[PDB]
């Protein structure tokens, strides 16, 4: 019944607005200069970076590309918590085996992070720190190996992902689909997981149809992007290993892999 | 609104289950004799100790007292890792300044060790190796000179703390109150810490009165235990500085060494 699919779609959208501060509707305004009420500090090279810690406050000898990467880790840890709280609002998620919940979040966050990073990106850079900042794609490239290689694949993916012109109400259901993948390693009771993903998949299909009637087979194209996602993540984890032989103790524990 | 504080209580209980594999409910099922859990092998002398590595999974002629000490030292490392994971689930914690996160963990972690260790203790001893073993208080107090006195203050606190009859969902909120202190030496921005803790304190208070309605002033009686916790740490680090000079061949784990900072 489409009423329950539209009900589910509104629920997830509300829960996604509450859980993720900087939404795509918001970030799209800041990036296009439409909402001139406040313009982010742009970081385009070293001196703009050094200046950037003065305007935008952060927490942090200690080379530039390392400090940027560390701040990227800091932000990752925050996004995990926002994702965890979003997941808890997906109908049926909390009722799952606690270990399956943990396994679903553990393998699902890198996918969701790069998905949602695309909301903050265009071909020329990425909003940082709630969008008070904008780090140019070209400045991120100008970092030494392996660090200049780090964000370029994500920019690459976002440019194509954003060409789908999804909005927050679309993404809210997409993100739920990603979390409820029954093929994560080590799951103990795949059935209720896949039962929820089928229900979320129906909701996503009805949503893309009404929200994008002119976008033929958008549902399928969005599902195909989850290929680019998994390949992104696979390439991302190995880079992190290369880094773990380029670069404390309590910090090491806060930034355990994931 | 109570509903908001109940939701926070459920959130923290949920994350506590996910971060701490040996809960108090499990540990009491093992200690009291329930059939949901199985029987510990009991170490009370060197013979039973020697049988323990056979029967119980350990990881370890580097004399008995030192061997126990390195084993209990490696378990502390694992507990620190577990506490660090639970902390990141405390809402607002990861949004704090990174320096204050490290500082909250550095001081909060040992007070949490001995709070939760109380869950593994009764009058007579303490579970070990994820509840597969049980090391008697007497065998611990009988260890040589310096080492014989490491655990007895923990047993003394645990016996009084356990008298409160807190359960895991109480402990989850209480451990979060501990982490978000704000009176820790060196904190850069005390106010966002104190705002979180006040929410935790509100959460703990509603939880204690719903979960233990007959237990008058349990909230206040639980906050006063934070003093016994402070005292247990200080005795510990001073006893640690003795071993550092006695056995200058004994090594401390780096995670644990950085947590310990003179003055
Ligand atoms: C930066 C550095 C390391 C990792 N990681 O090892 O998972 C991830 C990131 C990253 O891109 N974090 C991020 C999350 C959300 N928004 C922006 C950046
Ligand atoms: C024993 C010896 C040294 C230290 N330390 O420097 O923190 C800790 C311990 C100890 O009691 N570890 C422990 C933690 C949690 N559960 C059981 C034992
Ligand atoms: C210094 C802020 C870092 C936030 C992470 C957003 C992506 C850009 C980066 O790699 O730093
Ligand atoms: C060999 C592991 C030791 C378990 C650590 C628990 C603390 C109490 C003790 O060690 O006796």
């Amino acid at each position: 019944e489409s009423a329950d699919l539209r009900a589910l779609a509104k629920h997830l959208y509300d829960s996604y607005i509450k859980s993720f501060p900087l939404t795509k509707a918001k970030a799209r305004a800041i990036l296009t200069g439409k909402t001139t009420d406040k313009s982010p500090f742009v970081i385009y090279d070293m001196n703009s970076l050094m200046m950037g810690e003065d305007k935008i406050k952060f927490k942090h000898s200690k080379e530039v590309a390392i400090r940027i990467f560390q701040g990227c880790q800091f932000r990752s840890v925050e996004a995990v918590q926002e994702i965890t709280e979003y997941a808890k609002s997906i109908p049926g998620f909390v009722n799952l085996d606690l270990n399956d919940q943990v396994t679903l979040l553990k393998y699902g966050v890198h996918e969701i992070i790069y998905t949602m990073l695309a909301s903050l990106m265009n071909k020329d850079g990425v909003l940082i720190s709630e969008g008070q900042g904008f780090m140019t794609r070209e400045f991120l490239k100008s970092l030494r190996k392996p660090f200049g290689d780090f964000m370029e694949p994500k920019f690459e993916f976002a440019v194509k992902f954003n060409a789908l012109e999804l909005d927050d109400s679309d993404l809210a259901i997409f993100i739920a689909v990603i979390i409820l993948s029954g093929d994560r390693p080590g799951l103990l009771n795949v059935k209720p997981i896949e039962d929820i993903q089928d229900n979320l998949l129906q909701a996503l299909e009805l949503q893309l149809k009404l929200n994008h009637p002119e976008s033929s087979q958008l549902f399928a194209k969005l599902l195909q992007k989850m290929t680019d996602l998994r390949q992104i993540v696979t390439e991302h984890v190995q880079l992190l290993q290369v880094i773990k032989k380029t670069e404390h103790p309590l910090l090491q524990e806060i930034y355990k892999d994931l």
